[PDB]
């Protein structure tokens, strides 16, 4: 609770962000009241974050400050600090310096001092930082916040993410921890790492189709006598009824396995017509290789040749770099030749 | 961006709001193509079906952003009232403030004021989520500025290809929504699940990816058969139809494009281009002494032609470095070989070209 | 409160307990989710195990000097009355101990009172379970401390399959702590069945089928002509089919880089046994299948060509096969074919075996 | 692995028993407890010294003294006893009194002392020895049976002649000279990961296939004459060929039971049985007739019966590859059933 309840709320505040603002956390107040009026920790975090700007390698305009004390610490100036937003702090003057201060304790002088003297840091930086307790519901909040702000958030395997995530800021900032230089965490290697951790899960290399029809069913009995323009290309090579099954079950099923895997965004209509280009010259390589080779032959046995040769040819093709079943290289022959495309018989062209 | 996809400027603009919402159903446009004014007839037809959609269950109110789009910005004191009206009090004072200016209409366009007149809740509910947008000149640079921003964990190294891929699909629903006259309904939901796929797939470094587009309409195809360069010749001396040359034309350009970005990308290392050559070589060794053994007696333009054929089947199951390459470059490697008289498919195309 | 990866707690808290203890330390384990503090003297589901762990003594199955002892409650359940036997971790406060459980039994059971009876009969061992037996709470953040007590304690921790591999143990303890549990028999798990269970999963996931060999030896060697002059037996082979001399050039090539890569390179990334002699026994049935075909296709024809033939199919037939599922190069194989052949063991000539 | 330096025992015993975590070791120098060479008094600050100039895990780092002989003295028993708050911050304190060696030869960079007056870690560190004996083969064995979860005893070499190997390259190739050993033991647990996965492995995912030609549950398969033997008799094959039949289909037999209890494939497969191989004899039983016409009607069965066995070959086994006696034995399991057929007769005739 005391060390895990400080990176929901960097990672609730880290996922609500764009791709350029870096966030900065302090990891302060580990204990009156936990916030005084002259808080040294506070005042030396003030001074760190200033010799940060001043070091050049930190942008002051996309760059947003948090204090986090887990609890309300009832201050006055901590209020302040947590309400004076962009413009706002009552009517703007951002040269507000030396308010309620009136120098408090001066045991150490130079974060005050340090904080007086500057103008280009006692100005933008309290209009965009905020204060916020802790008010422990942060997994809900957070796991909220996953499944409402990233486009395309998985959500089967929501703990399996937002896990290492959480680990990953863990690590972030016991690192920038140890080494005493705040916290630099930006929303680039934040996104970078969201990314990889999605992307872990987002890989597939078959695309798996329940294969459930049979030669009985209704659907596949009506189709042979209703005869579109596939099984009519079939009539003329002479092919046996008993392949008609089959050929008439792979292209119901491959038409039924496109819209499936579409709205799975698996594959798209771009994926398919480049599969419906590689099986387009594989067509193109057997024609005039079995006309080398079989040559001097009625073109019955020609044009069965051609629908042999190329079952045993399309199987090895890959659709969005993933494994497909037999069916589907099977059945787009099929839907390609729905439209004549392709063509089983030598002189399909002139005779269909 | 790939500007070229077949563009549209309506796509850019969907594309662009699409992504920067938060996990809530958008609408999308109905296509409004000053000729939309107060008095207009293809406004008020696209806004009456919309009523009805909401009764039905069909979509939520609350978590739909309102969005139409015209090419040309049309100046109309109707269009301009909703989409700055998103509150309870501007949704309730505009409501009589739009029908004090159409009332009575022409009767064409009266049944459709009608099914907006049906209620008060519901018509000021869908006033305080309408929004009017119209086009810009700047519509693709808009697009790259909102993706790398808004999107955390934005791929910078092939956002011109996978924003190829993210607006074809937009484009595919645009078109499905046009062929039968239904109004579009896309999911902010959905589109992510595409958007994290296709980011997912330029982010595996087992797989080697290229954009094929080129094709036998290409003025490169067409000016390199011209030229009659190496491999087309040796394709020319085993006497191929025109199909052969052109797809050999197509595969070999593809190929060494394909070595040129896979080079300069970080993907493939430079020594694994000679090792698949001295690969496919070995094959080609093989399938030569095959060839010549079992087609003893015919011609030398067949067995030239059946070696091709044999070697262009074969060729296919290599890998680089390995990784899959598709059959493009399998093909073109070929090509690129006989282009430096490598390897050959004439029995004699030493002796008979120089 | 962390987040999980979908099994109970009862088994988040075992495998930590399971992984810090030693090769040859047993580890019992029992459920206590009878139920606000509902514990107490008079509650005889904690006497249920008691009875069941103290006979479990005599019966001498279970070592009785290095056991770990445990209950688990699914909860905190707060204000436990019998933690002196938790919190007393010497044989010597034990003794002690012992007889101040007995001053607060006092009255027992009315009708289950064999669970106590048997219980005061072993006092000289019963100190020994007092310090094999501790109290073990659900942590609420559980799957943050197994597995990081995985990445501190077990040496050799792949940090790149652990989310993978804390899927797959814990399968195995969920299967002897439930599926042992339908029937009741003593529910002790040893640690030496722990460490061959997680040494399988560890030395499954460190393969892979990235078997590769920078392949640098050309044509122009001195070592492929003295081969080619040398004249082994493959090479005789490939004279009597009368082979040009370029494949004899890329058969010495492919023989060299085959017998340089088989076990030379620290036995690659494979093992001798029944991998490399599964290999040669597959690509044996392959010559076996060709030299069918061959024979039964082309029928009449000089030995020469249907040696050929044989050699070509062969050469195009072999390179589909794999070395215990790995993906391996074309050399390898016709290198492979080339050693079976010098061994007269595959020969292409139909009398191969009565020339040599 | 019994035969080299004795010093070598105890350094890999001690990362043995140690976390993933606080993996920094430390080894350095071979009555003799202050000589003239100073060569023990070398390293007890000048080493760790680096602590202070900056260098990483000043907080978790042991360190070994004694290597093979064991000398009593009272500056180091001193210096070397528990490792408590309190214990450890006395000592610096007291080591200065009874020094018994206050000169400046020894005492050559003389800034430690000023330095390293602060408290416990910081003025005295966990400075450890252990020296060698007899037994550090012997102790090296049985703790690697205690300590090691899954230590392989079955291959009776225990996992210890191969890192010896490499444990012997970090104190001679990579002591640098003048430098401190420094190993890590994340990569010492590392390569031990190498080592007990390549002797561990005995079987990968295929049943060890045993019968070939030996003449028992093969040959006595192929007297009884069942349906896939039978199917052959009728092309006429050798009487080598008969001998595979029975075995492939034997270990076919054995992987397909013995798979689904593990919970490898399940019931819901059969997929490949029926859906696919039945679907590649189908379109090889119409090539055979296509192109091969007047021949012999007994060369035709052996002709299908070959161009099967080189294709079947291919398909999955739930998304996983699958040997080759499979993809030959499955073909025989339905041809029991009579499913498939190598002759065209295959109906009229059994």
């Amino acid at each position: 609770l005391g060390y895990k309840i400080q990176e929901y709320r960097l990672t609730q505040r880290l996922l609500e962000a764009n791709n350029s603002s870096c966030i900065g956390f302090e990891i302060l107040d580990d204990l009156r009241n936990i916030v005084s009026n002259h808080s040294k920790d506070l005042w030396k975090t003030l001074s760190n974050w200033m010799d940060l700007i001043d070091s050049g390698e930190i942008d002051v305009d996309n760059t947003i400050f948090l204090l986090f004390t887990n609890k309300r610490c009832h201050s006055e100036v901590l209020q302040l600090l947590s309400t004076s937003q962009a413009t706002e702090e009552a009517s703007k003057a951002f040269d507000e310096i030396l308010k309620i201060v009136s120098h408090p304790s001066p045991s150490i002088a130079n974060y005050l001092n340090n904080f007086s003297k500057s103008k280009t840091d006692a100005c933008r930086l309290i209009s965009k930082f905020t204060y916020i307790y802790g008010s422990g519901s942060a997994p809900h909040d957070l796991r909220e916040s996953y499944k409402l702000h990233r486009l395309g958030a998985l959500e089967e395997h929501l703990d399996e993410i937002m896990y290492e995530i959480l680990g990953w800021v863990s690590d972030v900032l016991t690192l920038a921890a140890e080494k005493r230089q705040p916290t630099i965490v930006r929303a680039k290697d934040f996104g970078a790492r969201l990314g990889e951790i999605e992307s872990k899960y987002r890989q597939k290399t078959i695309l798996n189709y329940f294969c459930n029809r049979s030669s009985e069913s209704e659907d596949v009995q009506n189709t042979i006598k209703d005869a579109p323009n596939y099984i009519k290309q079939l009539n003329l090579i002479n092919v046996d009824d008993s392949e008609l099954e089959e050929a008439a079950i792979a292209n119901l099923e491959t038409k039924d396995a496109v819209v499936e895997w579409t709205l799975n965004g698996d594959v798209q209509d771009y994926s398919y017509r480049y599969y419906q280009r590689e099986l387009r010259r594989c067509w193109g390589i057997q024609k005039q290789k079995i006309h080398l080779d079989f040559n001097g032959r009625p073109e019955t046995e020609v044009g069965q040749r051609l629908y042999i040769e190329c079952l045993n040819n399309v199987t090895r093709y890959y659709l969005e770099n993933k494994k497909v079943g037999d069916f589907f290289a099977h059945g787009t022959l099929h839907s390609m030749a729905d439209k004549l495309t392709i063509g089983w018989h030598p002189e399909f062209d002139k005779k269909l």
